[PDB]
């Protein structure tokens, strides 16, 4: 029995995203799997790290520093509930799978606020007490990207440099500095401009991999393998 | 003369940040300079995309993408007016300065909603007409970050590599994809950990850079420049 946590990070359900999403929900379903999604829009998650975060009176109400006040009301047991709500679905998963659009690069803001606020010190890793001692050891993570981009445009001298050079920040500073074994990504190439038969085929290939995903090897998550 | 707008992004006034945000300031302003601060904290800014940020009919109501709303409502006028004040200060800018705490090697939440809203597809960029043909051509871009982590640990060889690695996605993906000439990052290493002389010495190598700032060349935002 394995659980699964997909956090999903798209404004419409019938974007090539949503399908990703139901295509990896109904496939680890049918395996038996237990499975979480976090629909971020759908739940109107709030991106920005504020004193809000902490209920009730803070340590220190003069001068207010995130990181320190959201370990504090962590180990007490002082974070607002949408927090802790999302640790609860991260402390009980064997797999995290983030499902996202390309913004920049990066995820969009909504989700980076997901990864700012529920991967706080003392659930996610300690100072020190990260990468290899990082908390969340033992659990796999995987994201699955679609872009705006050809994967031409992605190679080491197309315009956009490779792939695996965007993915350092999320792969290696946020995933495996919390302690996540990080599986091959998943990237959809530029779905807007493919037909909607190499479209099938990309949807096609994520459930044919989500088959035998738990068989899967995770990435050597260095330096050298990204760059 | 110069306009200047420093996007900045930390809760706290009395913080190394914002520190930094006020000495920018002061020495730009001393220098004559014309400057703004969006301050996105106190503007409680809204970072996540949605379909708020267009207010007039939607192009395609049934199906809604973000990237093909925020561009037709951006040609008719129909964005939110948060995202148009912002825009508004872009246009009008020489230089824009981030200033920021790292976060997940990368920028708070509060700020990449701002990249995402404000640097929309008609105003930033257009399909054709992006990295050296991007729209916002001839200005200037600066990061500059304050880490958790020091020197030590952002080398080739510490747990967190280069520093440079993590600075390709907003140098290259976003600054350089818009038109920018990204200017050298300014990185004020583990503050936290530093002593009161060298906290000290961090903030006045970043006032006396500013000093000369008008005068520095680019970087080559390239590959090899963050990778080798
Ligand atoms: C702020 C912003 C920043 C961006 N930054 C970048 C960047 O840095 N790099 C980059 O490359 N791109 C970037 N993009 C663009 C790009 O659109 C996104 O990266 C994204 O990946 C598009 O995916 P989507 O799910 O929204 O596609 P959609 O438009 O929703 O889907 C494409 C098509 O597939 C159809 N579809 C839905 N379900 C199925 C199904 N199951 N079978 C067949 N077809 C289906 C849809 O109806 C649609 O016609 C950015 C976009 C925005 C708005
Ligand atoms: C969600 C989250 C994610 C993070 N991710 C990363 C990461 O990926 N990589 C990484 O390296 N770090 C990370 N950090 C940690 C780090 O704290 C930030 O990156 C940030 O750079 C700290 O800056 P600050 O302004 O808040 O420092 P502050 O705590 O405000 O400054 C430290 C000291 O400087 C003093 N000071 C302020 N002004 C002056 C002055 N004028 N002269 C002398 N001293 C002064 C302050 O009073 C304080 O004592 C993360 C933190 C959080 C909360
Ligand atoms: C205040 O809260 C955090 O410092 N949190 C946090 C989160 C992700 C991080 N990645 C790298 C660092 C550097 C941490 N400092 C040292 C001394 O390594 C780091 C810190
Ligand atoms: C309108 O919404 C966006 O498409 N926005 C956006 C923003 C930053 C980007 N960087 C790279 C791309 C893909 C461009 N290549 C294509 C389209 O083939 C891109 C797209
Ligand atoms: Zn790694
Ligand atoms: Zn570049």
């Amino acid at each position: 029995g394995k659980k699964v946590l997909i956090v999903y990070a798209h404004q419409e359900p019938k974007s090539f995203n949503g399908s990703l999403k139901n295509v990896a929900v109904d496939e680890l379903s049918r395996q038996g799997c237990t499975v979480t999604v976090s629909d971020l829009y759908a739940m109107n998650f709030e991106p920005r790290a504020t004193d809000k975060d902490i209920t009730g009176t803070l340590s220190n109400p003069e001068v207010f520093n995130y990181g320190v006040e959201t370990h504090e009301a962590y180990k007490q047991r002082s974070l607002a509930s949408d927090i802790t709500d999302e640790q609860k679905k991260v402390r009980e998963a064997d797999l995290v799978i983030f499902q996202f659009p390309l913004y920049w690069f990066s995820v969009p803001a909504i989700l980076k606020g997901w990864m700012d606020r529920v991967l706080c010190q003392g659930f996610a890793f300690d100072i020190p007490g990260f990468y290899d001692s990082g908390l969340l050891q033992g659990k796999l993570a995987l994201l699955s990207v679609t872009t705006g981009g050809t994967a031409e445009m992605y190679t080491k001298t197309g315009v956009n440099g490779d792939s695996r050079y965007f993915l350092w920040p999320l792969q290696h500073g946020t995933l495996h500095f919390c302690g996540f074994k990080v599986l091959a990504p998943q990237i959809s190439f530029a779905p807007e401009i493919a037909s909607e038969e190499e479209r099938k085929g990309m949807v096609a290939a994520w459930s044919q991999r989500l088959q035998t995903i738990w068989k899967e090897e995770p990435i050597p998550c260095t330096a050298h393998w990204h760059f």
